[PDB]
C-alpha cells in the first residue's frame, strides 16, 4: 500500500486513443482516419507552403525566447480577432473583445471554461449538440459545468434535425450556455443552411442563451474563410454577444504547435478591458504564458499580405482535394458493386463523414484491412490520398457487401 | 446590464506585471530586475549556442507539425526523467516513475496540483517555504487544495531559520503534501546544506509526508546539474517517493517556447504504468496535447553527446557570469561608500538575491532610476551586465544612503 495503489487503468482516449493502435500496426497499408488530420495526395502529412516560409524569417530573424505576456502575441491575437469577425465589423472596430492565445482550440476552450465557470452568474449549464465532438463533454465537466443536449443529427435522413432542434432550443432556460459550432460541423459534416442560422439567431436572442461558438475548421465548410464565419458574425451583429474559441491546428496545419485563442464581445472598451485582466488572473496559474512559436509563425502569416494571400490558396486547395476524395470514394463504392446508398458521403462538408457503419463492421475494418476510425462509424476523409481511395472503397465494401 | 458588468479590474502580476510597467519607460537607461530571466553580458536576451544549433538540425530535417501524445515526446520525457534521477538510479532503471511533458514548470505544477487534488485522498494541505515564489499559492488553491506554511528564512540574519523550519516541519500531519524547492530557492537564494537536506529527510521519511519538489533552476545553484539535483536524488534513494515540477525555462533559456516536466516517483512500473493512464486523462480536456518546439530543441540537446556536452559548459558560464555580478555588485556598493553590510549579495545563490530593501525604496528606484524589481526587495542579478552593475550599485546607494 503506496500513494497509488488505488489508483486504476483508465481507458485510451476515445479519439486519440486511434493513433495509438495505429501507430502500432504493421500492416503497410494501414490507414489513420482516426482524428480530422489532413494528408497531401500521397497522404503524407503535410506542413503549408507559407507556414514553411513563415517558419524561415522567424528563423532569419534570430528571434529571442523570452516570456510572451500571459495573453500571448499582441499581433497574434489581434490578428484572430479580425480573422473570427471581419475587418468592418462594429464588434472589431470599438474594441469591444478580449482576445487571448489560447492553448490551441482545445486549450482556447477550456480558458473559456473556466471563465465562465468562475464569471457566468446565471447558469451552470452548458447544451451540447447530439451529436457532438468527443472532448467537449469532459472539457466542461472538468471545469465545473453541467452538462445538457439539443437534438442535432437525424440519421434516418443523414442530416440536421430542424424541426427537433428548434424545439430542444426554443425550451432551454433563459441565460443557459449553449455550444454551436461555426461550420463543418464535428462529427458529422452537417451545418444548419443560412437561413436556419438566422432562425437559431433570433431563438437565441429571444430567449438570451450565451452563444458558445468553437471555430476549429474555418475556411474548411466552403473553402472560404469569410464564408465560414458568416454564421459567427451574422450573431454579433443580430446583437447576441457569443463567445468563441479558435483553433489554427488544422487551417494553418500547425498541429502538434498549438496556437489557438479564446475571445468575448463584451458591451463596451472598458468592459473588454476588465474581462481581460481577469482572463489573465485566470491564465497566470494555470502555464503562466503560452507557447509562442505557433503565435509567431500564424501571425506572420494573417499579418503578411503575401503569406496570407498564399495562405488563402492554399486553404482552399486542401477543401476542394477533400472534395474529390468524397466524390472518389461514393464513385468507387458503386464501382465495387456497392448497394448502398453513398450519397451523405458527398453531402457531408469539412473533414469528416459520418459514414454510418455499425461498430463490428468498424472492427472488421481495423481488424482486416488496417484501416483505423472511430466506432461512431466517423472517417477522416481528410486522411485519404488518390492512392488509397480504392483500398477505402473495397474495404468500405468488403464489411458492408 | 451586460453579461459582464459585475467583473471587476483585477491587478496586475505581482511579478509579471513588473515587466508590463517596465515596457512601457522610456529612460535609456531603465533595467528589467524583475523575472528571474538571464542576459548576457551586454544585458541582452541570451539563447544558447547549442539551442540555436538543435532548432537548425529540426529546421534542416523539414520535420512534420503532427499532434504529439498526450505525454508529449517520449524522447523528451525519458530524458528529463534522467536529468532529475541521474542514469544509475534504481527508480530510473526498474522504470517506477511517470513523466509527462507538460507547459513548462508553472503547467507542470498546475498538472500536478490537479492529479493530488483528484487522486491524494489522504489531506487537502500543501505546505509551503516562508517565503515562497508566488505563483505557488494560485496554483494550488486554483487546482483545489488548501495552503499551510513552515518556516523558512529568517531576515534577522538572513538566512535559514533552520530550528523553525524543523519545528514546523516536525509537526506537519502525517501524509499532508510539502513543496521543498529542489536548489536556489525562490525568493531567498537561501537553500538547506546537505547535512540539513539530510534531516528534512528524515523528518519527511518519519511523518510521511508527500514530497513534492519544484526543480526550476537544475544548474543554478552551482554551475553543476547533479549537484544541483542531490537533495532530490537523496530522497527517493531514502525511500521516499516524491513529485517533482521541472523548467527549461531558465537552464535551457527557452522561457517563452515553454518545455517542462512533471513526474510522479511510485512504487512498480505497473502503478507508473496506471498513474499515466489517468495524467493522459486529466491532461486530454485541458490543452489536448502539449507545445512541441521547446521539447524537440531539449530532447536533440538531452539526447545529443555534443549537444549535451556544450550544454554543461554554457549552463556553467551562467552560474559564473551570475557570481561574478553579485562580487562586483557589493564592490561597488562599498566603493559608492556603502555603509551597509551586503554580503547577503554575494551570500545568496541562483538567479536572485533577496536585498531586504522596503517598498518605498524599491519604488524610488523604479521612479528615479527606472531600475525595476518586485515590492519584497528581491532583485534578479541574473539581469546585470558588466555595463549596469556601476548603475544598480550607486542607485542602490542613493536610495539606501
Ligand atoms: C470541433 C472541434 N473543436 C475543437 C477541437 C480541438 O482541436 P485542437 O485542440 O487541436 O486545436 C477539435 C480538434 N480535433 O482534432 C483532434 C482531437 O479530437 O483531439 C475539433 O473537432
Ligand atoms: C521557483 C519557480 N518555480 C517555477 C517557476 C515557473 O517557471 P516557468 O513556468 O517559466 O517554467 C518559476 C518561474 N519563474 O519566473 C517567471 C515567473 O515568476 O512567472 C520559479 O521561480
Amino acid at each position: 500500500s503506496s500513494w497509488w495503489s488505488h489508483v486504476e487503468m483508465g481507458p485510451p482516449d476515445p479519439i486519440l486513443g486511434v493513433t495509438e493502435a495505429f501507430k502500432r500496426d504493421t500492416n503497410s497499408k494501414k490507414m489513420n482516419l482516426g482524428v480530422g488530420a489532413y494528408r497531401d495526395d500521397n497522404g503524407k502529412p503535410y506542413v503549408l507552403n507559407c507556414v514553411r516560409k513563415a517558419e524561415a524569417m522567424i528563423a532569419a530573424k534570430k528571434m529571442d525566447k523570452e516570456y510572451l505576456p500571459i495573453a500571448g502575441l499582441a499581433d497574434f491575437t489581434r490578428a484572430s480577432a479580425e480573422l473570427a469577425l471581419g475587418e468592418n465589423s462594429e464588434a472589431f472596430k470599438s474594441g469591444r473583445y478580449v482576445t487571448v492565445q489560447g492553448i490551441s482550440g482545445t486549450g482556447s476552450l477550456r480558458v473559456g471554461a473556466n471563465f465562465l465557470q468562475r464569471f457566468f452568474k446565471f447558469s451552470r449549464d452548458v447544451y451540447l449538440p447530439k451529436p457532438s465532438w468527443g472532448n467537449h463533454t469532459p472539457i466542461f465537466r472538468d471545469a465545473g459545468l453541467q452538462l445538457q443536449a439539443y437534438r442535432y443529427y437525424d440519421p434516418k435522413t443523414c442530416s440536421l434535425d430542424f424541426t427537433g432542434a428548434m424545439e430542444d432550443i426554443s425550451k432551454i432556460p433563459e441565460k443557459s450556455i449553449i455550444l454551436l459550432h461555426a461550420c463543418a460541423h464535428n462529427p458529422t459534416g452537417v451545418d444548419p443552411r443560412q437561413e436556419q442560422w438566422k432562425e437559431l439567431a433570433s431563438v437565441v436572442k429571444k430567449r438570451n442563451l450565451l452563444a458558445y461558438f468553437d471555430m476549429a475548421y474555418q475556411g474548411f465548410a466552403s473553402g472560404d474563410i469569410n464564408r465560414d464565419a458568416w454564421a459567427l458574425r451574422h450573431f454579433i451583429e443580430q446583437g447576441i454577444d457569443v463567445v468563441l474559441s479558435q483553433s489554427y491546428a488544422k487551417n494553418m496545419g500547425l498541429y502538434g504547435e498549438r496556437a489557438g485563442a479564446f475571445t468575448v464581445i463584451c458591451r463596451d472598451a472598458e468592459e473588454a478591458k476588465r474581462v481581460e485582466s481577469q482572463l489573465k488572473i485566470l491564465i497566470r496559474p494555470m502555464y503562466s504564458n503560452p507557447p509562442m512559436n505557433g503565435a509567431r509563425i500564424a501571425s506572420l502569416i494573417l499579418n503578411t499580405p503575401e503569406l496570407r494571400k498564399e495562405w488563402l490558396v492554399e486553404v482552399k486547395g486542401m477543401a476542394d482535394r477533400i472534395i474529390s476524395m468524397r466524390t472518389q470514394l461514393v464513385s468507387n463504392l458503386k464501382k465495387e458493386g456497392s448497394s448502398h446508398n453513398w450519397q451523405h458521403i458527398t453531402d457531408q462538408i469539412g473533414m469528416f463523414c459520418f459514414t454510418g457503419l455499425k461498430p463490428e463492421q468498424v472492427e472488421r475494418l481495423t481488424k482486416e484491412f488496417s484501416i483505423y476510425m472511430t466506432k461512431d462509424g466517423r472517417i477522416s476523409v481528410a486522411g485519404v490520398a488518390s492512392s488509397n481511395v480504392g483500398y477505402l472503397a473495397h474495404a468500405i465494401h468488403q464489411v458492408t457487401k
